[PDB]
């Protein structure tokens, strides 16, 4: 009655049978206390995964809106669109978290990271900036910014 | 009833000049579950490995090339399955949890087949780790030409 549980144990089971290969099928199993851990768990890496897809989309904009590119048209009827598309190839990023609470803010870091490398950020332009406390941000992000080999900067606090 | 067979071993006892001893048990209401509870496993091993005696001696019956006994009155052909369980290779398949209740099933499989008159050397016993693997072990079982019948032992519920 799930529809979602009970077609996945028959697929693996004839799955297995028909290439005689041992497919061990195991599924988790939470009440009401790893759920509400996994639930804050996964808000902290959509946390970090969103703040990281603004910088992609907000740094192709500008290059298209200051470049000399005819843009495409909403379905046909003249009216260009500007927009940021979703492709973080050739753009470098900075990344700068406090170590304070650092068990929660890693989580973000790591939800930042993978945001940038699976939309086709290459791991060579990712920089990791690491301050002991918010207080040490500005300064910190000053630095980062005023690089020209640097199109985003991405900071997170404390709370 | 159970006094009359001491006296009958007493009488024996001074005729044949032997030792010949009886002893009884007593069981309180604890034991009793816990025979029963040996009993009733005991026989659906034994009623499970009899459904597959007779299905194999179906088979062969019912390709062979001699029609048997009609019904009640003649005219009508009937195919059913002996319970000789002789010439029969077994195959039986259990897993390994809950092995302290799946071994009595077991037990009680491979004497049916004894007693009915199959040797235990065509017997082959197959363990896996859980009830999810029954169905792919007992496959690679029947891949075999010298297997008749499988037995599956599971436990849930």
């Amino acid at each position: 009655f799930d529809y979602n549980a009970s077609v996945v144990s028959k697929g693996l089971a004839n799955l297995s049978l028909e290439l005689r290969k041992p497919v061990s099928f195991d599924i988790i199993t939470a009440d009401t206390l790893e759920q509400a851990i996994e639930r804050a768990g996964t808000k902290h890496g959509n946390k970090g995964w969103e703040a990281a897809l603004s910088a992609i989309e907000m740094a192709n904009l500008y290059k298209s809106l200051r470049g000399t590119e005819h843009h495409h048209h909403l379905h046909g009827s003249s009216i260009e669109i500007y927009e940021g598309k979703l492709t973080a190839e050739g753009l470098r990023f900075g990344i700068v978290a406090s170590r304070f609470n650092h068990t929660l803010v890693d989580r973000l870091v790591e939800g930042a990271i993978d945001c940038i490398v699976r939309h086709g950020g290459r791991g060579e332009d990712i920089t990791l900036v690491r301050v002991p406390g918010a207080w040490e941000i500005p300064v910190a992000a000053d630095e980062l910014a005023r690089k020209e080999d640097i199109d985003a900067v991405i900071a997170f606090g404390d709370l």
